[PDB]
């Protein structure tokens, strides 16, 4: 009856620091995953010379064969698993020349998808007590802020469903490509709007566990970790990965049978209002 958490993206920048701070502070076994096998091997190796034990499993999560191997082997070898934190995630940089359209869907099926199917696959298998983390970023919270009226008021309801949610995030791809985002509403940040997908998906899926599984205690967040140095962000950014760490693995940790934080997004570990 050994415990488990699992990092997804755990190979460098705030996924690795995570995965540090789990080996010290979480009571069982911390799985390091990465979509690169050399890339996930090669982090194990530093953090072993660290003095530190994580395990490592494959995963990238815009590969559904990948993800169900993954749900496998926790059922095989856990029955499950108690800390989910999900952190992979990928930026376009500032005026790569991509095309848009290309760089929302790119975006999309990463941040948003790939998200989506991780927390499909293996919400089912979080223990009670356990708790997930989902690494969102305050560029939701701006994306929102500049999507029409009307957008806004979907992304901020209480009744909203996933596939409502899903039909939204594929509407704004569809509409880059169409050429009419500006005109239905849309902010110029693909990026920002996968960010609103992560946070409202968060949102959902806190209501989902609160109904089906009312009882086992278990507490799902998203959160901003901050503005880190990482090969995402670059060097200017003012946090450590260290820093950056901090709330996801506060979020990580949340005592058991703490009532909240849930379904909620949490920056420099305080509720954010949506
Ligand atoms: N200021 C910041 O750095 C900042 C602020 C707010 C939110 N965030 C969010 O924080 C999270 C971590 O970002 P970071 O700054 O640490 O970026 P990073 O240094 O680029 O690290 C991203 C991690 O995600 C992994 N990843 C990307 N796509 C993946 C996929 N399809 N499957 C599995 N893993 C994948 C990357 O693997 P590879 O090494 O193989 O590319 C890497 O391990 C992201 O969700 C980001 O959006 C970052
Ligand atoms: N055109 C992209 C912009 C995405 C973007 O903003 N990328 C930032 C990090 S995401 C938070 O804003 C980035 O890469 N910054 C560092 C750099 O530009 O070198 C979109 O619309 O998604
Ligand atoms: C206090 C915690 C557990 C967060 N911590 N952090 C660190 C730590 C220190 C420097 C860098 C880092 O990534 C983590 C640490 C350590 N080296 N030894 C013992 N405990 C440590
Ligand atoms: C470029 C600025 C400084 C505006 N920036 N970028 C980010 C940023 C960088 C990479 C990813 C992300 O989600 C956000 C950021 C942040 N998280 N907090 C505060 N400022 C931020």
């Amino acid at each position: 009856g050994i415990h488990v958490a699992l990092v997804t993206g755990g190979n460098k920048g705030i996924g690795l620091a995570i995965v540090r701070d789990l080996c010290r502070l979480f009571s069982g076994d911390v799985v390091l995953t990465a979509r690169d096998v050399t890339r996930g091997q090669a982090a194990v190796q530093q953090l072993q010379a660290e003095g530190l034990s994580p395990r490592f499993h494959q995963l990238d999560i815009d590969d559904l064969q990948s993800i169900r191997a993954l749900r496998d082997f926790l059922r095989k070898e856990y029955g499950g698993l108690d800390v989910l934190v999900n952190n992979a995630g990928i930026a376009f940089k500032v005026a790569d020349p991509t095309p848009f359209h290309i760089q929302a869907e790119v975006t999309m099926k990463t941040n948003f998808f790939g998200t989506r199917d991780v927390c499909t696959e293996l919400l089912p298998l979080i223990k009670p007590q356990g708790r997930v983390v989902n690494v969102s970023s305050i560029m939701s919270v701006r994306a929102l802020k500049s999507c029409s009226p009307e957008l806004q008021q979907k992304f901020r309801s209480e009744t909203i469903t996933e596939e409502e949610l899903v039909g939204l995030m594929n509407k704004f791809v569809e509409d880059t490509k169409k050429g009419v985002h500006q005109k239905e509403g849309w902010p110029s940040s693909a990026y920002g709007v996968t960010k609103i997908g992560v946070t409202v998906l968060s949102r959902i899926h806190a209501r989902k566990l609160s109904e089906q599984r009312k009882g086992d205690k278990i507490l799902l967040n998203a959160c901003c970790p901050g503005w880190v140095r990482t090969d995402m962000a670059g060097p200017k950014a003012t946090k450590s990965p260290e820093e950056g760490a901090e709330t996801p693995v506060y979020l990580a940790l949340l005592p058991p049978d703490a009532e909240g934080p849930h379904g909620q997004f949490v920056s420099e570990k305080r509720v954010e209002q949506w």
